[PDB]
């Protein structure tokens, strides 16, 4: 037994000092010897701490010069040394396994459990023994891991290979010789004797382990940690504590992909005759299973037999030997992450993995049992825990012990200076360790005792808490909740720094619309008070940064008037213009107390002051000043937006909205796509670049804002002069900032003001050359700015080009031929458009203003709601413009009457395209509105919209892609909607699902969501009492539509899984009466109930017969269903009874396999001639046509329904007539109906004698 390299193993002192060695943790990185915890025979329960590995000289000399000090080039070079040596290490160390070592040789050493080499520092002196300088494990390299070694035992004198781990002394090639141990033990952390390196009468015995084989990646590591589950039934067994008594168990989780649960990891031991032998699970190797978290082995005997937990190690009767269902030869050594069975070594009790759960009184509980019965006859594959995840998780834990140990103290007293150093260190490392870097690290915080710990400790070091938080809280919106009671702290906190700022700063951009709104009123006293006390107005500053939706404004706005008295800005500000220039000169200085001091105020007053972009009078009227000359930092463009929101809001209807525009777009050779690819999916720069190259190969006073526009054009020219200078260095965000703001704005500026007779188009021929003369690793971070300038180039080019470009050659030039010319070079429609002007006035509307909003606006519903049966006059989007202003809130008590104007549901295509951008948004405004609303227009209106949109194309009803939320309107709607029901008159709950749910008009065109989609739903009223009204019709329909389909047999059950054989009762169990109670009806909602009830068998006949569930309806249901067939002349029953003939069908054709009931055909045949139908054609159709369709069989009809053949007379009376019945004369052209009815008398005639 000779040890080797990349092979490694545990050591123990000689004479008195012998202890197992064990790393303390990440909180505690200090060496501990223990003679009490262990011996040669016992190796502790978790000896895997201080699992060490022998390595060769891991050189860090080029690093060397990198580390001591650690120009710009120097850091690339010294760094290149760094990658040469850590990566050269790779190559050396991994290739190094299996090398013989003698004594005296110089070899580094890495730690298995912490992958850390032992470090001896000859400069610093340890803290426990003053004399042996510092002993510390240092992963990066160090001068001390490297060590001359010297032979303890005299038989292994110099010059043999170590065999059998000869106790011998090793010295780092740094401090001096041997190692030495001493009576030191600590007080807070006792149990652990000392390690030292000084001149010494001690000893060190080589215990074997971790070989050149070693882990060998091929076979399950003898001691690594490993989740356990099934190919067959996952059965991942966790050992969890419940009801206050330990449970071990396996079950269902609400694991092969992504990441499993944390308590699942369990440590592996390999049966071993000695403390620390080195091996793997092998056939006959034997098997050991502990609980890492608890350090508890499994011990699995009897409930027949079932697995019970061993708490204490070294028990053979708790061992198990593998079985395993796929045997394979390459490797006689078992395969890691391979399915595998296992069973008690020690009680003839074989482990069993099954659906049965041990737990009681638990639902979907965390155990499905699987306990070791004697049996002998599953599909589990051993999985282990990842080292990335185990060092990171390990860290959150140690971190934990610190923080808990460092708060508790805090509440208690003082942290102590030496302890002071280790806690402050702790928290800056955690900022380090925090690298939105990865999912397991940030999760670690919360689940592990990183945050949990912090949260114990919250009652310098604050900096560390904050940095860990923001880094590790990119995707976690839980910390917001801290603000209700933790916010108290911030006031004290607010006095110490602006750090809470950074937190508020992450939360304003990511979170908006009612996030601590009540705090907004408070936000005034904190931005004024936070400005004045801060001096630099930290708190306020971040406050302006956030901005947000409108919610900031209404509340935030208050603060500003306060600012006027509290800001008290009275030191040096006037000129009016010239002293501004002087001031830019004094501030210009780069070194200090110049550019830096002025800058804060500058960048802040620019962005913030731009602020209120949409309201003109606050910003437009207060901002009389917007007269800046040669400004910078794009403040102005945003300011301009502010002034702009007033008026301006001109909107747009799309350029092409007739038949001619299709012909134009086609003559133009497309092009919208060429722009639209870069822009739309640009992603990285290159996608857009391609469109650049192609583009390169080409050939040649309306308002007060105009005056500013001329200077704008000139400034654009000065950018173009900037462009002639071509450079990719700095300045791209001052030029590209000014220009980014400016450029979006230029789009908007060209479209908000323009010139006709080709003066706008001329500003365009020049803009063609500005757009022609404008301006990936680092270019991602840079690439946000770059995407802003390509998108603004596209926004200019899109508002001018698309909003109104290149449209006059045809409109402006025309040929006048044949009928007295007809060139230009809805009856009295022109007169109707001044009302359109009343619409443009309604778009720009501010609230709380007397003028005429009370009664005059009234809402021109009639005029707008009356206009009907016209063509999309190219302004569908013009229409659309009107709709957008009303999205603020739909609850104002009168909107509908005005909104009633909209009505006009006659042009679904044109409008629909416009409505396409806002479908998803219309679902969210439904969700908040449609969930409850009908201040409720949005629900009624959403209903109108689903009914019109439903009969508005096929692709549109199927394109919502169901990933658009559906289960949340059926469950969310279902929880308030199952309780409440709607009955006639005017049953409200008819079109929320059903009007859409009209299967694509006659009807089903795919059932997309016909199995997984109807995963669960709301209930129909039943048991005690009785069912509901004007929900029975649409409901029975709705039942057949929740799951119906020819592809999926799942439909018949998912529409009526419950019935099977008793369905009929609920309808025979009072149908009309239900209709009666809610709306006074009865037979109306029962008869309607039977239209929709009807057509389950002959329509979507596929949602029916394909899977067999005919145990109790083939014989007992055919005579029973008849119960209640006494209707007559019922229109409501006409979609049931009169539509039965047509709409409700399927009995005789659908069942021909069993013939055990009789005499039904007679009562039916009588019923068809009593109630009637339309003249001749329907009469035959209601009774004769079901006969022609049905008639195919021939023999099956004659065997039953003795004398059932009443319908033959229909062909002489019912099937023929004059033009209709007697001589009414309704259907002019009959060759289609009679021609289709005669090719059906041939297709019908073809098979009668020998069916089909």
């Amino acid at each position: 037994s000779f040890l080797h390299i990349g092979d490694i193993c545990s050591l123990y002192a000689e004479g008195s000092t012998n202890g197992f060695i064990s790393t303390l943790g990440l909180v505690d990185d200090r060496c501990v010897v223990q003679p009490e915890a262990g011996d040669l025979n016992n190796p502790p329960k978790k000896f895997r701490d201080c699992l060490f590995k022998l390595c060769p000289m891991n050189r860090y000399s080029a690093q060397k010069q990198f580390w001591k000090a650690a120009d710009a080039v120097l850091l690339n070079k010294l760094h290149h040394a760094a990658d040469l040596e850590k990566k050269q290490n790779e190559t050396e160390n991994r290739k190094l396994l299996g090398t013989v070592i003698q004594y005296g040789n110089v070899i580094q050493l890495l730690h298995l459990k912490s992958n850390k080499y032992l470090t001896v520092n000859k400069r610093l002196p340890a803290l426990l023994e003053k004399n042996a300088m510092r002993v510390t494990l240092d992963e990066a390299g160090n001068e001390g891991s490297w060590f001359y070694i010297q032979p303890f035992y005299k038989l292994r004198s110099i010059g043999d290979s170590v065999v059998i781990g000869d106790k011998v002394v090793l010295n780092p090639v740094n401090a001096g010789q041997p190692l030495h141990a001493s009576s030191h033990q600590l007080v807070d952390n006792p149990g652990c004797n000392e390690v030292n390196s000084v001149n010494c009468n001690t000893s060190w015995k080589i215990v074997l382990f971790m070989k050149w084989s070693d882990n060998k990646d091929d076979i399950l590591k003898g001691g690594d940690v490993v989740r356990l589950f099934h190919a067959e039934q996952e059965k991942f067994l966790t050992c969890d504590e419940h009801r206050k008594k330990q449970h071990v168990f396996l079950r269902t989780t609400g694991s092969a992909t992504s990441a499993t649960s944390s308590k699942a990891l369990w440590e592996v031991e390999v049966v071993q005759h000695d403390p620390c032998r080195g091996g793997a699970g092998y056939w006959n190797s034997l098997f050991r299973f502990k609980h890492l978290a608890t350090g508890h082995y499994l011990a699995a005997e009897v409930d027949v037999y079932s697995l019970v937990s061993v708490p204490e190690g070294n028990d053979i009767s708790s061992i198990f030997e593998l079985d395993p269902t796929t045997l394979r030869g390459g490797d006689s050594l078992v395969p890691r992450n391979s399915y595998v069975r296992l069973r008690h070594l020690c009680t003839n009790t074989w482990v069993h993995s099954t659906n049965i759960p041990i737990d009681k009184e638990e639902e979907k509980p965390v155990m499905l049992k699987i306990g070791t019965s004697p049996l002998k006859e599953e599909a589990f594959a051993i999985v282990p825990v990842s080292p990335a995840e185990v060092r990171d998780l390990d860290f959150a834990n140690d971190a934990s012990k610190v923080l808990g140990s460092i708060a508790g103290k805090l509440e208690k007293g003082t942290i102590t200076q030496n302890e002071r150093r280790s806690v402050t260190k702790l928290l800056e490392d955690l900022v380090y360790f925090v690298t939105k870097p990865n999912r397991e690290r940030q999760k670690l915080m919360r689940e592990q005792n990183i945050l949990k710990q912090i949260f114990k400790l919250l009652q310098h070091i604050c900096r560390l808490c904050y940095r860990v938080l923001r880094h590790s809280q990119q995707d976690y919106r839980k910390n917001q909740e801290y603000i209700a009671k933790q916010f108290g702290f911030m006031q004290k906190q607010i006095g110490y720094d602006v750090l809470a700022e950074d937190t508020i700063t992450a939360l304003l951009h990511n979170n908006r619309k009612l996030l601590e709104k009540h705090i907004t009123a408070a936000e005034i006293d904190t931005f004024v008070s936070l400005v004045r006390k801060n001096r630099e107005p930290r708190f306020l500053d971040y406050l302006s940064d956030l901005c947000v939706s409108m919610n900031k404004s209404i509340p935030v706005t208050q603060e500003l008037i306060c600012k006027a008295v509290l800001n008290p800005t009275n030191a040096d500000i006037l000129i009016e213009t010239k002293l501004v220039l002087s001031r830019f000169e004094f501030e210009g200085v780069s070194t200090g107390e110049n550019a830096l001091e002025a800058g804060e105020d500058e960048e802040e007053v620019w962005l913030f002051w731009r602020d209120s972009n949409k309201e003109i009078r606050s910003k437009s009227v207060r901002e009389l000043a917007q007269d800046a000359k040669e400004g910078q930092k794009e403040d102005r463009d945003i300011l301009s937006y502010y002034r702009y929101q007033l008026n301006l809001f001109a909107r747009m209807c799309l350029d092409r909205q007739y038949l001619a525009i299709n012909e134009i777009s086609g003559q133009l050779d497309v092009d919208l796509i060429l722009r639209c690819m870069s822009d739309e999916n640009l992603p990285y720069d290159l996608r857009a670049s391609f469109c650049r190259l192609m583009l390169h190969m080409h050939v040649d006073s309306k308002d007060e804002i105009k005056e500013r526009f001329a200077q704008t054009m000139e400034f654009v020219e000065e950018y173009l002069r900037d462009v002639v200078c071509q450079r990719f260095p700095f300045s791209d965000k001052e030029k590209n900032k000014l220009t980014f703001e400016v450029v979006n704005l230029a789009r908007n500026l060209i479209y908000f003001g323009f010139y006709n007779f080709s003066d706008l188009l001329r500003l365009t021929k020049i803009l063609l050359a500005i757009l022609d003369c404008v301006h990936p690793e680092k270019e991602d971070i840079m690439v946000m700015d770059t995407k802003l300038k390509i998108i603004e180039i596209l926004q200019f080019i899109l508002n001018v080009r698309l909003d109104y470009r290149i449209s006059c050659l045809l409109c402006i030039f025309k040929r006048e031929f044949d009928e007295s010319n007809s060139q230009s070079s809805g009856a009295l429609d022109f007169e109707h458009i001044e009302e359109q002007a009343e619409g443009i006035f309604g778009g720009s509307e501010e609230n709380t203003p007397l003028d005429l909003d009370d009664h005059g606006g009234r809402t021109f519903l009639r005029v707008l709601l009356h206009l009907t049966m016209h063509d999309y006059p190219p302004l569908v989007s013009g229409a659309l413009q009107l709709l957008f202003r009303h999205f603020s809130q739909r609850q104002e008590v009168l909107q509908a009457f005005k909104q009633v104007q909209l009505l006009v549901t006659s042009q679904d295509v044109d409008n629909y395209k416009q409505i396409k951008q806002d479908l998803d948004q219309l679902r969210s405004i439904v969700e908040k509105s449609e969930l409850w609303v009908y201040v409720k227009e949005i629900l009624i209106r959403l209903s109108k919209l689903c009914v019109q949109e439903s009969a508005s194309v096929r692709k549109s009803r199927k394109q919502q892609q169901r990933l658009l939320r559906n289960m949340g309107a059926h469950a969310v709607v279902l929880e308030l909607l199952q309780i409440p029901y709607e009955k006639a008159e005017d049953t409200k709950m008819q079109e929320i699902m059903r009007l859409a749910h009209e299967f694509l008009q006659n009807f089903c065109a795919g059932n997309q969501q016909n199995q997984a989609l109807l995963h669960k739903h709301i209930n129909l009223f039943l048991n005690p009492g009785i069912l509901e009204a004007v929900t029975m019709q649409h409901i029975f329909m709705n039942n057949f539509q929740l799951c119906s389909e020819i592809n999926e047999r799942v439909v018949q059950h998912f529409v009526h899984c419950i019935e099977t054989h008793g369905r009929n009762v609920q309808y025979i169990k009072f149908l009309q009466t239900i209709v009666k109670a809610e709306g006074k009806f009865i037979k109306k909602c029962q008869d309607m109930v039977m239209a929709e009830l009807v057509n389950s068998g002959e329509d979507v006949l596929v949602f029916y017969n394909d899977r067999a569930s005919f145990q109790t309806l083939i014989q007992m249901m055919r005579s029973e269903r008849d119960r209640m067939d006494e209707n007559s002349p019922l229109m409501y029953h006409i979609h049931l009874v009169e539509l039965l003939a047509v709409c409700t069908e399927g009995k005789n054709v659908y069942t021909e396999i069993k013939c055990n009931s009789l005499l039904p055909l007679d009562d039916i045949v009588r019923v068809v001639t009593h109630e009637d139908c339309i003249p001749e054609v329907k009469i035959a159709y209601i009774n004769f046509l079901n006969h022609c369709y049905v008639d195919t069989e021939v023999e099956m009809k004659e065997i039953y329904t003795s004398n059932h053949m009443w319908k033959l007379f229909e062909n002489f009376l019912v099937d023929i007539c004059r033009a209709c019945n007697n001589t009414s004369d309704r259907k002019h052209a009959d060759s289609i109906l009679e021609k289709y009815v005669t090719e059906i008398v041939m297709s019908i005639v073809t098979t009668f004698f020998s069916s089909p």
